[PDB]
């Protein structure tokens, strides 16, 4: 009866909702509009950090990057306080995930190199993980701002869930680098009212949120049951009916996550 309950959520919040939870050896996939395109918004920052980790030695994390106040585009809770000092690649990764720092993301994109200030390289990385669907076309903040229906800067709940699965539970990264991404997601500061709010306290939740115009609110997570069984959960939403200024609704995500948690228990 989950399709009906998700539909009820959509009507309640005047929203479009997308949900994907991959199948496991003991559970069926949960899917709702799982193959429809949604804007990444900040959820791209998790695989962006993976791409940076993948393409460089650990010692790269200690490279200091310098930038100016004019490079700050974009909600950047950490970068805003370190113009004078600069930030290391590792500090940028930490900020991009845990504070969803947009300047940190733009700098990591630049670090990947190549056309589109790194967006092509980022998209190439996803392709290397078997994701033929997702695309990144702009940097921060423009990537949050494409109109509904625009294919630019989009993924699908299905595609991003399969990517996150490989990054955290699979072998996309070696154990030491995998641990770094996992730790940063585990200590995320921006997700308390989203997937975390839908799972009981005895479940571990690591996540990366995304927020944008047209009422966009996303969250991608790996969760572990009270006995240690992992699931990947991707929830994406927008409220295009309210136009550019529509307010994102975190409760929609918490409610969808609650539905998911009840099935997985």
């Amino acid at each position: 009866d989950l399709a009906d309950r998700f539909a009820e959520l959509e009507r309640r919040y005047d929203a479009r909702l997308g949900v994907y939870v991959p199948a496991t050896g003991t559970t069926a996939a949960i899917e709702y509009r799982a193959d429809e395109r949604f804007a990444f918004c900040s959820t791209f920052k998790a695989p962006l950090v993976a791409a940076v980790l993948h393409q460089n030695p650990l010692t790269h994390l200690d490279k200091l990057i310098t930038y100016t106040s004019d490079d700050i585009r974009s909600i950047s809770p950490v970068a805003q306080q370190h113009v004078q000092t600069g930030m290391t690649i590792g500090q940028l990764c930490d900020a991009a995930i845990r504070y969803s720092d947009g300047t940190a993301a733009n700098l990591l994109l630049a670090d990947l190199g190549g056309p589109g200030g790194g967006t092509a390289a980022f998209t190439g990385y996803l392709r290397s993980l078997g994701d033929t669907v997702s695309r990144l076309d702009a940097e921060e903040p423009e990537l949050n701002r494409d109109p509904p229906g625009d294919e630019r800067d989009t993924t699908t709940p299905h595609a991003i869930a399969l990517v996150l699965q490989q990054l955290v539970l699979g072998n996309a990264l070696p154990p030491d680098k995998r641990a770094l991404l996992t730790d940063w997601m585990a200590r995320n500061t921006t997700g308390a009212k989203r997937i975390r709010a839908g799972f009981p306290a005895d479940w571990k939740v690591i996540d990366k949120t995304g927020t944008g115009d047209y009422g966009r609110a996303n969250d991608i997570a790996v969760v572990w049951s009270p006995t240690g069984v992992p699931y990947v959960v991707a929830v994406m939403s927008d409220r295009a009916g309210g136009g550019y200024d529509a307010e994102p609704r975190e409760a929609l995500l918490a409610e969808a996550a609650t539905c998911v948690a009840g099935v997985l228990a």
